[PDB]
């Protein structure tokens, strides 16, 4: 398997992070039972791990969807890290690793052994490998569900350095997302495209796959807007690059 | 009882966060027992809540003590909150919550029921209710080690927006950690005033108690200076007042 193996101690990290994040719901959605949530995520692990489908969590994503604040969804594109910090656990924003069934998995790997009950420490297939893979499917049947429960001001952080251009047609944003959002319940969405640090400005707001992804969502009827460096998150890029001139203050 | 009762979930939290921590662990001293490590916690948890001694969790340090960069330390009062985000998690600095036995304690709560073995979840003991109590003896002996364990450069935060002075003469930083600074293996002090972003400027470097701060220091013989709004945590502070006048850019 191309891929990293099985993060271990899976089960403490998973239940903790589960633990921890109920006391960021409210007491009316605070019942949660995050051993039977996690005994239905560990499902994936039973089977081939070169079959599992996303569905196959539809038991995990039922004991723990919650909902999700007006306004609040925070979609991204190459901007984990920027998109967890902003975030700040739910304080900002609250983008899918902010969420329930996002915060327990965020980061983590795991899969069972070919032929074998054991989880694999070694490697995980990748999308290459074969396309119905544990992280994958998981990802892709979160990533659904959080575009359907998204309202209001729908955000979304995209990386104007990224090589490849800020928006990839063929990512999850553009696959699970976009398609899954409800245009009935939102009322706009706006694009926030980042640039490192005196890092290079491979693409701006309207610019090569930038006005890809504008084309689909005007047409698609979405009101639309994109910012070049929002503010409160080029400060916070800032803060490890205080002395440089794009950081320098009034 | 009037301090917060035990944190709901308090053992699986703290397995979680003790697994998590260790990834962020060297190589060499990976070699955690977080069962242990809860186990040996347990130990002073068990007992009266009003007759917890610092000394009680040394098996629990000893256990999970590791080392701390030199030149990462970051000390600090009445900024808590900002002090974890600024350190984002040992990137940046290794404040006391960075650092194992502090990351799985962070912000949570426990003692034992006046009368029976079971964690009291309805209220625990304060300062003033009683002085050895699980939380406070825990602290004290955390605050001593991190202090113990550091070297080179030390940083404080304070808080100048802080009615009563930036420099409490009867915190934790006062009373555990100024006493057990190392002086044969530091190099200087450098003390950080943040104010609140156009907040109150009760007190700035060489002001009311940070001149007993700073004639402290150097009656103890450390290289003392000082700085007002320290430029990188500045910034971090301005993520959230992007258009208030002390956070505009060039
Ligand atoms: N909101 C999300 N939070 C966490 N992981 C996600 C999210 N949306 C999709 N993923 C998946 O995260 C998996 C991890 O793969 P990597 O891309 O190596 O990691 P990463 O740190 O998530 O990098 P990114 O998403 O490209 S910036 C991929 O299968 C992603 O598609
Ligand atoms: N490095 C540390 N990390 C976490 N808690 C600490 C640390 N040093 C001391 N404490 C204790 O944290 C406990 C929590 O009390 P509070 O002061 O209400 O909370 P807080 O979020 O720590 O707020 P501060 O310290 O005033 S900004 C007190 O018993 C503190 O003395
Ligand atoms: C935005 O994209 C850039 C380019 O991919 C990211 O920066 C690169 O990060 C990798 C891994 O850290 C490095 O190997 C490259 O050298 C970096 N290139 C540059 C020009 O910095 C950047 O991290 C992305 N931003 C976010 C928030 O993920
Ligand atoms: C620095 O100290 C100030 C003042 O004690 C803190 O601000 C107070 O925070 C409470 C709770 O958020 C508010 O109810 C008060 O209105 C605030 N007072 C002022 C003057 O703003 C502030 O939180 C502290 N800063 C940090 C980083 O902890």
């Amino acid at each position: 398997w191309r891929a990293e193996g099985t993060s271990a101690h899976l089960r403490d990290i998973f239940l903790g992070r589960c633990a921890e994040y109920r006391a960021l719901l409210s007491p009316e959605q605070r019942n949660k039972d995050c051993t039977a949530i996690w005994e239905a995520f560990k499902v994936a692990l039973d089977k081939d791990p070169c079959s599992v489908l996303p569905s196959d969590y539809d038991l995990f994503i039922t004991l723990s969807r919650h909902s999700i604040p007006r306004d609040k969804s925070l979609f991204w594109e190459n901007s984990h890290l920027l998109v967890n910090s902003f975030a700040d656990n739910t304080r900002r924003f609250m983008p899918l690793s902010d969420v329930l069934y996002g915060r327990v998995a965020d980061f983590l790997s795991w899969c069972r052994q070919k032929a074998d009950s054991g989880l694999d420490y070694q490697s995980c297939p990748t999308s290459e490998d074969c396309e119905n893979n544990p992280v994958d499917s998981f990802w892709k049947r979160a990533s659904i569900q959080y575009s359907k429960d998204s309202s209001g001001v729908i955000h979304v952080m995209l990386n104007g350095s990224e090589p490849t251009g800020a928006y990839p047609i063929k990512g999850f944003f553009a696959d699970y997302e976009i398609p899954n959002l409800q245009k009935e319940k939102i009322t706009r969405i706006e694009i926030w495209v980042m640039h490192e640090i005196g890092g290079p400005n491979v693409e701006s707001c309207g610019e090569g796959s930038m006005k890809v992804l504008e084309k689909r969502l005007k047409d698609m009827g979405f009101q639309y807007s994109c910012i070049n460096d929002y503010r409160p998150v080029k400060l916070l890029q800032c803060v490890d690059h205080s002395t440089h001139p794009d950081c320098a203050l009034k």
